[PDB]
């Protein structure tokens, strides 16, 4: 029943997603600032302009978690901010910001788990290549001893990229996410990219070495079941689980791509230089992983030979199925498979709709009936030894869900974006009792 003396309970955010003032201060225009001002690419013609102008009011986000009695506190730093443009000179405003809020979070007791890279690539980067280019992992690795170095021991928990697979499919797979390609070919060349560029931050931060400080990366992962007991269905789900789970995890852990990787992107070796692997596969302090769904998939006769059936029921307002053992099965799978390392939920959470009632209130029960049954499946994990240090709730707020816009609300606390008025949920209300009581009722 109860978690661990000192489990690490936590909410999460992303810089894109709330943080607003999207030109001030001298914060450089990143490829999400492009990207949604392009017609027809967000749903309600929304950006990350405004969202929770979560700049301005930190101090009063602050204190919410402070009400809810978070352990921790994850959150990106938006690498535009740091390195506005191609000289690649540091910005004092975008860094005292991140020093300002780190402050306020150890003044409170909160521990605070940093994303160096949510998504929010700076224009100037991709105007020099961008992902496509090897020599982003070497920017990536500058940003990041920028930021080591300036609160390195003031910051426990690093993450170097959050969910790269989205970046992969999202971002150049589909034209769905910045930079918004759709050249399936490319896939092969950014994920190395992105592995490369987490390898050589990594190093820094090791040079760097900052007291107390532990670094990491979080990748995501959909459960995958055969929809049958059928050989084909079984042997598709087998290669969907290799590419969808472990074209990270693999290189990242054994310091390989796995055989569905390569079959997928025949040119993947062209771009791996001698000691790239070596790089890619040093030892990290801990594995986030971000979880929301399974994915149920069946054989086909036409390439590649899988098909992802979708569920009507139980789903979220996105549509996705409800299946909190999908998170007990991924996090056992990865413990017997790769060994016994300390683990964060660094997201989990679920999309209703919420609406405030005549008295204000914000009552959310089928978010609540998510995260019991989800924080269940951890600790059932947990008694049968996955090494799980922590478990933060996507999101901390109502935030901009990229393509979706505000027609999507994640957040355990509502936020009325007319008025930037912040209002607990039923779900925060909980999950604070969750905190307080170290458990589930
Ligand atoms: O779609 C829900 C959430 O999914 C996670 O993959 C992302 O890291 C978040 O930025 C996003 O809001």
């Amino acid at each position: 029943k109860k978690f661990p003396e000192g489990f690490l309970w936590g909410a999460a955010t992303s810089s894109y997603q709330i943080e607003g003032a999207w030109n001030e201060d001298g914060k450089g225009e990143s490829i999400w600032d492009r990207f949604t001002r392009i017609p027809g690419k967000i749903k309600n013609g929304d950006s990350g302009d405004v969202a929770c102008d979560h700049y301005h009011r930190y101090e009063q986000d602050l204190d919410l978690m402070r009400q809810l009695g978070l352990k921790t506190y994850r959150f990106s730093i938006a690498w535009a901010r740091i390195q506005p443009d191609s000289s690649r000179q540091i910005n004092q405003r975008g860094l005292d910001f991140y020093r300002r809020l780190v402050e306020g979070l150890h003044k409170r007791d909160i521990l605070p788990m940093a994303t160096l890279y949510h998504w929010d690539l700076p224009q100037w980067v991709e105007d020099e290549g961008g992902w496509l280019s090897r020599e982003s992992a070497s920017r990536f690795a500058e940003y990041t001893h920028a930021l080591v170095a300036a609160l390195g021991d003031q910051i426990p928990l690093w993450v170097t990229h959050n969910e790269p697979m989205v970046t992969v499919w999202a971002g150049y797979h589909m034209g769905l996410f910045a930079p918004g390609l759709k050249d399936p070919t490319l896939g092969g060349r950014v994920a190395h990219h992105l592995l490369l560029s987490h390898g050589q931050a990594l190093q820094a931060f090791r040079a760097l070495s900052p007291a107390g400080s532990q670094m990491g990366i979080t990748l995501n992962f959909n459960t995958i079941y055969p929809v049958s007991a059928e050989p084909a269905d079984v042997e598709a789900a087998r290669r969907m689980h290799s590419f969808q789970n472990e074209l990270f995890l693999e290189p990242l852990i054994r310091g390989q791509y796995n055989q569905a990787t390569l079959m997928a992107y025949p040119n993947l070796p062209e771009f791996i230089a001698p000691e790239d692997m070596q790089t890619i596969s040093a030892p990290i302090d801990f594995l986030g992983v971000n979880y929301y769904n399974p994915m149920r998939v069946k054989s086909s006769p036409q390439p590649p030979g899988i098909e992802v059936v979708q569920v009507e029921s139980p789903v979220t307002a996105m549509g996705w199925e409800i299946a909190p053992e999908g998170l007990y099965d991924l996090l056992m799978g990865i413990t017997r498979t790769y060994g016994k390392l300390p683990i964060y939920i660094t997201e989990n959470g679920a999309a209703f709709d919420d609406q405030p009632d005549q008295s204000g209130q914000v009552n959310d029960p089928q978010r609540v009936g998510y995260f019991q049954g989800h924080i269940g499946a951890a600790r059932r994990a947990l008694a049968d030894g996955v090494d799980l240090r922590g478990y933060y709730a996507w999101s901390l707020l109502d935030n901009f869900e990229w393509a979706e816009g505000y027609s999507k609300r994640f957040g355990i606390i509502y936020v009325d974006f007319e008025t930037q008025q912040r209002t607990l949920k039923q779900s925060a209300q909980w999950y604070r009792d969750v905190i307080a009581n170290n458990g589930l009722e």
